[PDB]
């Protein structure tokens, strides 16, 4: 008898919608540019008994007995998280990046102090700044965007920001942003305010890890993560630091500065990510990620859609509806019609408000995990464009279901679960 | 091929140290007063691909697509907590207790205002107030303890601090409290300064839930709480409260205020322990837990120990190693040396420091699930008795480890789980 026997004989509701997700997964396109597809063994660590235990404390530093072997696996998730990232120092317990980052505030601020962050409308994150997030509710936020010229960073315009504003913090890394970050460049800008600077790296992290993306670490203060996005993890946080005194403080600020016990089973799924990054075919697969990704925007382009900033140089992309006459609301649902998940997002200077924005977030990790190639992401920007420029006809929004259907039958998901 | 196939294939390093970590757990008296064993259908949702999806936002009021089915199975969890606590609103987004905590606070408090809780040093958590925690960093925390003379909580002296401090928010339900709380005398003391009132039922919430300690959500403004202690659920946080407006409030401090993504297959690990919770069983579990954890307080006093307040009326107690020849830091080590797993404690007014203590800290939640009745708990008061009286006796030694292993062979722990 396996656990999975156990839930569907006890609670059979759930079971059946559990099964539903799975199926959900394997039959549509997921290209939420944030979501990806964790391994096995990545599942198997968090459906582990290691959710039984309490660890507060760090490794051979507990607050509870019994700690022997989860010291040693959350010694060696460490020791991966710093071998992976070339770090100092490494904090495995952070449940989430938004947990991370309040860890570095807790370290690095008080409240009122001034935070500079990307504006949200334009890829910045909630936790950089927020009026509605504990980052703007307690600190005082100000904002860069991109250059409309561009859309994309002009460095020199966030010198002058940074100037003017004399922030305590400048953050970078973002939600949305699909060009190269110049780490170099923020930390000219840092030093020459006196901020502290820290890389929130969660869409990026498996990019960087690879070396698909300038490293963030010999340069920042301090580097957050998740590690579910591009590092294809189980669900939660990082915290990185090239100053390993530094890296004690956060530490204490994780616990007990912000959280209590950690997700044990969580952490032996970061060590088996970590490991798994730390494999060539990971190198590979970053690249592939970044291909494909750029060979969807392509198509889309040759189809006559706006990708904000003319293109990526990395796993993601927006996609600026005016040109289709058509809300990123409504592309969405669009999109969800013909089994093809994304999320609507506002683009850099949207007119509309951020219940409707005028883009289309799309990403290729979990689509490429499945084995995609740069063919198969061009036949997908085929399939939306049809979609989108033909919203009312029947005949092609089945064309368009159909075609989803054929990737997915040839590129399985878990095959050996619920087969 | 199972998940823990591949796992075996491609990391046998930690495939290893996870076996190891079920040995551990089957052949130890897990008396640590704040674990479980949460059942297996809450362990498959955990190790589902429900961690693939992001889901920002609520049910039908997501900021991702193709939340369908995570919103079936969150609606679920929120529905499923509602009826097992009389809530009238629930959020079981919280990544954990500490989180649940800090969302209450960023909704109602703001920087550098007063809250009231208990001492650390007298069993409150270090999310009431502890100056190393964020919620006495960015917040002037006051504390309350316990009686000097009965070494529990004195509701009119409580009140005189109340009536001192002015705090704006009082903090109920605490790590080592072993008495009933009572929640309308907090309430008749928060009505008389005009505070806010949190219960933390992290340690009881299973109690609560089953009926065997009174209710906190009729009288409190919100109730926290960690999913996994005596709730025996996966390891997350909870939020529930009586007022479906302030109810709406919490819901936008866990996101966007607090959390980003929540852990969907945590959640579903919740409706499934709250599923759990709500039968008939459970409510009998409850009632053999506290049976239990009383049984192995009056043996150990039978054994000349003491207990702190004299008793327990819940899971859990302090032994109280004030006036005994060991530190609580040398009674863990020599109760892990026979193969038995608690932690120390402080105890109200500990001479120790922190790092040391003069208290041991056990309950019975965990070994209550594997089956123990309240002869076994007098039992395991032996055991711990016999060995911390004879720290060096080697031969009593052995009988405790060879006691220690009678109990884990009788109450087998997951037999269904076999190494890959
Ligand atoms: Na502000
Ligand atoms: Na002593």
């Amino acid at each position: 008898q396996t656990n999975l026997d156990f839930l569907l004989q006890t609670d059979p509701t759930i079971s059946g919608m559990m099964q539903k997700e799975l199926q959900r997964q394997r039959e549509h396109l997921e290209l939420i540019a944030s979501e990806n597809f964790t391994s096995p063994a990545v599942m198997a660590t968090q459906g582990s008994v290691l959710t039984n235990k309490y660890a507060e404390g760090l490794p051979k530093k507990r607050y509870y007995g019994g700690c022997e072997f989860i010291d040693e696996i959350e010694q060696v998730a460490i020791d991966r998280a710093k071998e992976l990232f070339g770090a100092a120092s490494a904090n495995v317990q952070p449940h989430s990046g938004a947990q991370a980052n309040f860890a570095v505030f807790l370290t690095l601020l008080k409240p009122g102090d001034k935070i500079m962050g990307m504006d949200l409308s334009h890829g910045g994150h909630l936790t950089h700044g927020s009026p509605a997030n504990v980052s703007g509710k307690w600190f005082e936020a100000v904002h860069y965007g991109v250059s409309q010229e561009t859309e994309q960073l002009d460095y020199d315009h966030i010198l002058e920001v940074a100037r003017q504003e004399r922030p305590k913090l400048i953050i970078c890394g973002y939600s949305a942003y699909p060009r190269i970050i110049n780490f170099e460049k923020f930390r000219a800008i840092a030093d020459e305010v006196g901020a502290y600077l820290l890389a929130d790296i969660a869409h990026i992290a498996g990019l960087v890890a690879s070396g698909h993306h300038p490293n963030p670490v010999p340069h920042c203060d301090v580097v957050t993560t998740t590690t579910h996005k591009t590092l294809r993890g189980p669900r939660g946080g990082l915290i990185l630091t090239r100053d390993p005194e530094l890296g004690k403080k956060f530490n204490k600020s994780v616990f007990p500065g912000t959280q209590g016990g950690p997700l044990e089973h969580v952490i032996a799924g970061k060590a088996v990510a970590f490991g798994e990054a730390l494999k060539p075919e990971f190198k590979a697969y970053s690249g592939q990620v970044i291909a494909n990704a750029q060979a969807m925007a392509q198509q889309l382009q040759n189809r006559g859609f706006k990708i904000v900033s003319g293109g990526t140089d990395n796993h993601l992309m927006l996609v600026d509806l005016r040109s289709v006459n058509l809300t990123g609301k409504q592309a969405d649902q669009l999109v969800s019609d013909v089994n093809i998940t994304a999320n609507k997002n506002t683009v850099p200077f949207d007119p509309e408000s951020p219940f409707v924005t005028s883009g289309l977030r799309l990403g290729s990790p979990a689509m490429t995990t499945r084995g995609l190639g740069t063919e198969d992401f061009a036949e997908i920007a085929n399939i939306i464009a049809d979609r989108l420029q033909n919203p009312e006809d029947e005949q092609v929004k089945q064309a368009c279901v159909q075609r989803v259907a054929a990737l997915c039958e040839r590129f399985p998901l878990y095959p050996h679960l619920n087969a």
